[PDB]
């Protein structure tokens, strides 16, 4: 009887074939399937598999495609790793000089309690990330409202973000503002500054700066007396020019043309310029960003609390200027039914749009294109109720490069029911639309990683991502969890994050090569200390030392102290208190209540011997509430020595007499 | 002259053919070596070949086998990385409800010194580890005993735990005591919860809930008036029903039938039951734990400090209702010599039992099987007189899949001598025994890592591991090595784990994979800053903020240092002593110390201007023990002012003299 | 039409076979190579290919060569990842007793600024490394100057280094010390102990054990009376024997011979000797370290601020006698131009020496092999002006091999110009040189791995590292910067390392296989949580808890803290405070600053009912720098009660009246 073997045409059934191969092969052979594409009835054993794809109906009528290792030229990256419920790249993330961004929120929940709009970076083309950084503080109106943000780009140097406000109690809208900050720069230039003679005042070129008046500006090496060192913004004469104000002026006019010196500007140094947009109407969340040109961008929005549903974006044509100023351009009507999130992008002036779908039983995930910044467009149906998802995605050539995430497992598909309040492994997935051909039907979803969603709670952080090409390589950072329980149902029902492991959600990138790699690697193993969070040095003594400052917000036990010279040419230890008032107190002792005091001293040692003392007795002293002064004198300079009541306490008592009182006059009594 | 090629039979000597064929190779090419054993005379470049494994006699008569990367799909991870000696997983690792427990003993040396039950967790199936959790704290009686666990597991939903007492001195049993908690849960249920009208309390029906009376319980969308929020188990009325008190009581009756709610439970809030069993006879440690039902489990254990020796387990047959009440089993007399601390599982009927050997000239571990709970077995000895280590295992199909450590390089073999006071790589092995054939007399031990014995002290913490399954994977989790010496032969007899590198064992745990993985890949690269321990965040204002309560207990020096308001609706700033007493002090000047002195100040400067100010002086200051009180009122309130001693310190004095005293009468002169 | 197939033979332009190879490929696919070399006119996508090499000439006239994945045994590590410029591993690295050091220079610039000599080390064959030691403390004389360091390595047990102060303003040398210190060391020693009778001291026998009077010895075990714990050499007989001085004396001589022992020795409880060798003459930097005999050792050196250059070595002879007598080497005069920095290594009598050439348009780095430590020389000039780039090697049978980077990217070759001001790839190279065949011309620079340098400055980290061999590994360490600006162009142009990403300047180390590994694998995926630099544990309480000493220096921020009872068996709780005084004060509140003060207080509330209080009231408070004193006694201990200045404050006053005066006579009025 002869038996077939594996055809790798996506259509013949070669489940049998790749059994007997599995069978007689030994369990390390790594399989090569050539890079083909073989048809099974369920899913073999995928880790025996290089090069290889399996397509598979797991419901009958749609197959999906599941990639084993090396398919693709592809790898996985967990990128944070807090205590907060970190989640939603959705749609924030950029690449800016060299680095690339994923901004994201960290929360307690789904909502705004404890959130920080967030950052972490990469520095090294994704293998390594920064620690993060809070780009929100919480609003001056918390615990009643929050902020919020799902739409942050670049555009002529400056950061543009939609940061809303939303309540706590319900995740609901109650203000957009527009926030943006220029982004920190080191420019090396070659002439440009003028100062006239006999005023103050140097005009700096600089084409598309970006600044505004009042922001940082760093000047080295100059050549023009006055413009160095940190200085602001004066004016803002042009977008290619601004001036700055010198501390002195020369009676001949000075040029440094044809000389090199050095710009800095500064994110942290410069102001964010906000701008109050109100209560847009009919919004429910604004999402994703497309930057347009030198002047202006698209962020996408939805509508989705009460019916119609609306689907568009807003094209602010003239950020820099009018950043008041913006329209309105929704997507067709047959598309906004069961729609949110738009992920928007502009390429060779083409404004491209991907709905989420928010049924799984109704049509789903639809793309959009239009040559006039959303006037008009031409659309399509992704098949099959592509749904529960955002779609971020980059054009690569010809193709759209799109990546989606279910939230829980064996969700995807049409017809599928959620799946919450267990542990499962969702699959996250990639596909290619080719725009010429501008047709979903044939789309071929490609299973390349599966997170995490740990059930203990109905919400995941699982997805709703965000997607940047730098150089040769696409990147799709995103959320998954973990099989760490929140504890939301048991002990941590306030969701604090820093009970027990906190919250599961955290966020991953996968970095996917697009096009050729003409270098040697760069990868690394990191084996090092990380050492940039909490920088610590053993010091020449042995000891553990962090020569950061820093601010520790939570309670503080501490064991035994010293504060160390560190103020005024280190002559003096300090601290300060803050606050209305301080207080320095003593607990009720748990062994010895009897003793409870403290003992303040001008020398080293418990002894009175080493200083002068004043002991303050708690109330639960046997000397209840005693206080002894210690010292060979007691001085009370400034001001009278007086009871605090009139005619109520005495000076000395019959035991405890002065030998005298030394007076310029008798005493006057009354 | 014809040349022969490789067999990879395990019989043929291959050396030849295989140094030919890597002579003839270039280094950077994987040698497939296709799932064959080859049989040589040294081992050749291991890491040249894939698919490859290698059988060797090092000693005449003994072959062990060698496995190339990828042989088996597998790999090592290090799991902890603290300065503690972290050792002695065995035999206590378990998994509950997706996560991976493993527990160890945390000390600073073969011994309970500085020592913590410890366990750290994986969310992610052994990708990624916790912090590291301290199950106990020192004893109360430290340093003249400590706790010391070699045997934990779950039984109906709580964690069991062998507690032992042993001495600082010589490490000697001097109790047994059975700790048992609750593990925390997420249940999401439908109906079960009654509150009977006109009285308070509410029965909660939760099958096989495995809580006692005063146990945590959670109640969310209960929908039964009064049972909310954080609770407590009030009564137990059978192992499927419980009840809590409510606040309040209805005049109907009430009942959830058919609605969803969620309860958790929580091992951090609820306490240890604690069941004390004396000093146990004859026994040296208890080790391992095999659950048998609903209602029980054993311990294995052994006696080695006089002859003759045991080994057995201890059955508890109803661990819930009678936690003081266990039976005695032995293994068969002549396997007791020279064996210690069993490993001891059950599956399907029958409990099997793999004994440590004590010395490499004589008999060695040994496996037995029983099917009724160790009243009979059958038994069977390894070849070869394995020793030194324990074996853990699991039972996957018809196969016991156990792992072990020589605990020093070239140990494993009968008849060789211990290799300790100098580095080396010390082997670890895996071996596969099929239940059926029930004969070890052919069994293949295979080399699948290597491990670093320091050799600075005669002890390893090599090895002494544990053994889970979860899904298709196995884990081995024990110890390793590095070469960083402890320097207790140095400048660290005293063991501290804070000098220097501390003590250099640390956790690793093996991942082997035993069945199909039918999933694409769930691995990522770890790019992340590790922020659990210490979370940090970049402020607004760029500085390092730590949002998490801490404790330091080590001593610390501090800079200048800012007491930020925190209490009281921010209200205050707030410093608290502990102890009998407190004590604020000023060490002696290094330099200047006849400025020795505290100034306390009310505001903001040293300049009194800026508040009132007391200066305590120390006895270095050219000003001795002076006082300094300096303020635009000084008050005294609440009691007369006094001297400390009668008739022996003035009011004033002639350089100093009060202007006047208003008094209410004239002076008491006497 | 034939078309040809890709030859591999270094000289047939492969370039359009290669490319319809991967043009017919799937992209999965892993091309292999065979190990051989292939000619091509740009690099093709090498990401897609194993085992193999490239051959391009990037310049004309310049083939270099370009390795894919798996060609080399080899991988790269990052080593270091911490907030200062880390770099400068150069020329320092060396192994002692199985842990592999990497000490190099954390700065803020290319300077002695903020500048600490340090290391990581490695204790597992370099798959991970310590966190940061601090060898240096800052000068005594910052910030005019501090030190630098090049040279470091091992003599007979001891660290040598040479310690160069240099001017923060210029990194102009201003003076040499050699500075020396015992290694720690645990030694298992049999016999060798004796102690005569009737006195205290006690003769050491270790051979070889390069102590001085005054360094740290632990002993156990030892069997004499008196030699035990922690001693210090208190004479040396010779370089085999030295004294202690024990507590005791017997009436009978001791002698522990047949007896096993051990003792330790320690870098950290000994002090260095420092060997003042004043301002050289002549000399830029001292650089590179080849340890000769039991006696002494090489430092390269080299003189680069005026003409005529130097380059050489000082060699010194017997550096454990005679530390400041050494002599002064030089390389032939022709290799001296444009030359600095030379690696020097000594193995089997001959003593090689290679420079760093410091232009792409001069001849550059060049070789030289003598045996007679430096009198006469045999050279060789590399082909092609190797420049920028030091290039430490080590000998690996007959073969040097020999490593370097440039500093950014297409820097390498003769002719190319500086690269600086923007973000490159560098690439890094090593290659193989046969010192019988004693010929560059045919030099293969094999690129194994590419950096990033950051280009916010014109300075790069890149590179200038050092080699050590272990085993069968060979260790490249080395600098590398990433994507992250330090934004000295920008808001840092102070260089804090503390603010946004610090310095990106960081450590790795490639490792190469060099000969045969015959054992199973070491490796493992690091998975734990970093637990040296801040140890922490989870404790019962769930709160996390720092057990080590800890150093804070920079500026922190406390919320709520509690001092715990931590002194004096814990009686007390404890604040020291240090400088010539302490200051305690208070901030003037934002937001009511009439209440600004410090209520201390004997008891635990703000409540005087809790304990005796004294409040201190700021100026801003509406009683300005008043003082209030609240208890149920007033106690002045040890002196008079009495105005700061004569007659001018009172006792009491009109509505503050004292009740009376218990006096022992009538008031002294005056
Ligand atoms: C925070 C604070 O200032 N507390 C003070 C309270 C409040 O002023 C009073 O409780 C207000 O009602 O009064 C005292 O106990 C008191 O007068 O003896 C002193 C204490 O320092
Ligand atoms: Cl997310
Ligand atoms: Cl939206
Ligand atoms: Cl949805
Ligand atoms: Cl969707
Ligand atoms: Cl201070
Ligand atoms: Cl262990
Ligand atoms: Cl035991
Ligand atoms: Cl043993
Ligand atoms: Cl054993
Ligand atoms: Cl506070
Ligand atoms: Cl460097
Ligand atoms: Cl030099
Ligand atoms: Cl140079
Ligand atoms: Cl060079
Ligand atoms: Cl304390
Ligand atoms: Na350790
Ligand atoms: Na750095």
């Amino acid at each position: 009887v002869p038996r077939g073997s594996a055809k790798g045409d996506g259509v013949t059934d070669d489940t049998a074939a790749l059994t007997s191969a599995l069978n007689d092969t030994p369990v390390g052979q790594k399989i090569n399937g050539n890079g083909k594409t073989y048809k099974v009835t369920s899913l073999p054993d995928i880790s025996r598999f290089i090069n290889t794809r399996f397509v598979y109906e797991r419901i009958p009528g749609q197959p999906l495609y599941y990639a084993s290792e090396e398919f693709v030229q592809g790898e996985l990256f967990k990128i944070t790793d807090t205590p907060y419920y970190n989640a939603w790249p959705q749609d924030k993330a950029f690449v800016y000089e060299n680095v690339i961004y994923a901004p994201y929120m960290g929360s307690d929940r789904h909502g705004v309690s404890r959130l920080h709009v967030s950052w972490v970076k990469s520095g090294d083309d994704g293998q390594t990330w920064s620690t993060p950084e809070w780009l929100t503080d919480l609003h001056p109106d918390y615990p009643t409202v929050n902020y919020h943000c799902m739409s942050m780009g670049v555009c002529r140097n400056r950061l543009f973000a939609m940061i809303e406000t939303r309540t706590l109690a319900k995740n609901a809208l109650t203000n957009c503002a527009l926030w943006d900050r220029p982004m920190s720069r080191s420019l090396h230039l070659t002439g440009g500054i003028t100062k006239a003679a006999n005023q103050r005042y140097a005009t700096i070129h600089v084409p598309d700066h970006g600044l505004f008046v009042g922001d940082f500006v760093n000047f080295s090496n100059s050549a023009v007396t006055g413009v160095s060192g940190d200085m602001t913004v004066a004016t803002v004469i042009d977008k290619d020019n601004f001036t700055v104000l010198t501390p002195n002026q020369q009676t001949s006019d000075l040029n440094n043309a044809g000389k090199n010196w050095h710009m800095g500007t500064s994110f942290h140094k410069s102001p964010w310029r906000k701008t109050d947009l109100g209560l847009i109407p009919s919004v429910t969340e604004v999402h994703s960003f497309a930057t347009i040109d030198n002047n202006g961008f698209a962020m996408g929005y939805h509508q989705g609390d009460v019916a119609p549903r609306e689907v568009g974006l807003f094209y602010f044509p003239d950020a820099f200027n009018s950043p008041s100023n913006y329209v309105r351009r929704q997507i067709p009507s047959e598309y906004e039914p069961d729609a949110s999130e738009p992920c928007i992008k502009y390429y060779d002036g083409v404004l491209y749009l991907i709905t989420r779908g928010t049924r799984g039983d109704r049509l789903g995930s639809s793309l959009h294109r239009s040559r006039d910044i959303g006037q008009t467009w031409e659309s399509l149906r992704f098949p099959h109720n592509v749904h529960h998802t955002t779609l971020p995605f980059a054009k690569v050539g010809d193709d759209l490069i799109m990546f989606g995430s279910e939230r829980a497992e064996n969700e995807w598909e049409a017809g599928a029911p959620d799946d919450r309040y267990k542990a499962s492994y969702p699959r996250t997935f990639y596909a290619r639309l080719n725009v010429n051909n501008w047709n979903a039907d044939d789309i071929e979803w490609v299973n390349i990683t599966d997170q995490i969603y740990q059930g203990g709670i109905v919400n995941s952080g699982v997805g709703v991502g965000s997607v940047v090409v730098k150089d040769n390589y696409i990147y799709y950072m995103f959320g998954g969890e973990d099989h760490f329980n929140p504890w939301t149902y048991g002990d941590n029902s306030a969701k604090d994050p820093f009970k027990s492991d906190g919250h599961p959600s955290d966020l991953y990138c996968y970095k996917m090569k697009i096009g050729p790699d003409n270098r040697v690697s760069r990868d690394f193993r990191y084996g090092a200390v990380p050492n940039r969070a909490v920088p610590v040095f053993f010091d020449t003594n042995g000891v553990r030392t962090v020569p950061a400052p820093m601010e520790f917000t939570g309670d503080l036990g501490l064991g035994h102290v010293t504060i160390r010279a560190s103020t005024s040419s280190n002559i003096r230890s300090e601290v300060l208190m803050e606050g209305e008032y301080g207080f320095i107190g003593k607990s009720i002792p748990t062994d010895n209540p009897a003793g409870q005091r403290i003992i303040f001293c001008g020398g080293e040692g418990t002894s009175s011997t080493t200083g002068a003392q004043i002991t303050l007795y708690g109330a639960n002293n046997t000397d209840s509430r005693r206080i002894v002064y210690n010292g060979d004198e007691h001085l009370f300079q400034s001001a009278d020595v007086k009871p605090y009541n009139d005619n109520v306490t005495a000076l000395g008592g019959p035991s405890n007499r002065f030998t005298t009182a030394y007076l310029g006059s008798n005493p006057i009594v009354t």
